[PDB]
């Protein structure tokens, strides 16, 4: 079981790290929402489906620089919200397929009341979503972490 | 990670056993050296070497039959000697290939002072090595269990 980005950026087997860098809206209003769909960046695949299936969480999320400064919102994952940061495992998706499928997961943000200006300033750490993979097969318990960087400011007009 | 021996018997991932047959000097005087190189007998490759590194100790190496009772003797694991029957696990081998390379493992048997005779009787058990495999990515610990027969006998002349 390993995980890929569009932009070819790759975590392998046994889990790590990974930089994502993401457009953004470059601009957005007070009451709009920006989205950053993941679920169009980051596919998994897993290596041996006949004898095992992979399970997949969305185990934590935290936000960082201007999302946690100027942002409220929630997460989907696999057609449901929660909250973000989420503090709380989410339900599993199934893997047992060696076709790249997607990782469900998409933040849904909009702007705070006092929010004006450059509120994401572009090349930041925006977030860190950690996915937890498991299996049927084995103790294999791993943590693919995503490091969400900006590509480019966000304003929010007043 | 899988093993394979000369003669084409092999253990699978996961571990097992398997018996390998060992030519012997058919005499050997007391303060003479009898060797089994393993080097050319047991292959082990790695099964996905590109993101993960495979670890090989001997865990133990014990004596049976005629060794155990007319013979010192001393293993050398990888430029290194250390007593047999063993005391300790021996530091890693690392196996980065698919390509089938050997197991750096000989035994150095003398027979003792009082040794006399038959020291060593064909098709006997002479010794059990403990191949113990881990990796770089999980929680693998396998055992691939070598069973060391002679296949001849063996006399000390007095
Ligand atoms: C004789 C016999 O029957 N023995 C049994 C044995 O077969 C059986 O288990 C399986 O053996 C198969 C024999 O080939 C293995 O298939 C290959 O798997 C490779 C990946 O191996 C790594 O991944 C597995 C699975 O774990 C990871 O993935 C799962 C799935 O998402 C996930 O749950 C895990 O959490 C984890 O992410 C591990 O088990 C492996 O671990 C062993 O090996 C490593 C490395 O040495 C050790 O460190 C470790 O301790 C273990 O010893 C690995 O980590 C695939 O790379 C490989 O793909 C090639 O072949 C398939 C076949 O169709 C192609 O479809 C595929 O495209 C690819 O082809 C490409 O590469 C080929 C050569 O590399 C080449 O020939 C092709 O032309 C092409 O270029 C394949 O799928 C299978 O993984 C083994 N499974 C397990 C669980 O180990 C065991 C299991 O009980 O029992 C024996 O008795
Ligand atoms: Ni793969
Ligand atoms: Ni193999």
């Amino acid at each position: 079981f390993a995980c890929k980005t569009a932009n070819g950026t790759a975590i392998p087997i046994g889990g790590g790290s990974a930089n994502v860098y993401v457009n953004l809206a470059p601009v957005v209003n007070v009451g709009q929402n920006l989205v950053v769909d993941l679920s169009t960046q980051i596919f998994c695949h897993n290596d041996y489906p006949e004898t095992i299936t992979d399970y997949v969480t969305l185990q934590r999320g935290s936000a960082y620089g201007g999302v946690l400064s100027n942002f409220s919102g929630t997460v989907k994952y696999s057609g449901s919200s929660y909250p973000f940061p989420t503090t709380s495992e989410t339900p599993r998706v199934v893997y047992n397929s060696r076709t790249d499928k997607p990782w469900p997961v998409a933040l849904y943000l909009t702007p705070v009341s006092s929010a004006g200006g450059v509120a994401i300033k572009a090349g930041s750490l925006i977030a860190v979503l950690i996915l937890r993979q498991t299996n049927n097969y084995n103790s294999d318990d791993f943590q693919f972490v995503w490091n969400i960087y900006a590509n480019n400011d966000v304003v929010v007009p007043t």
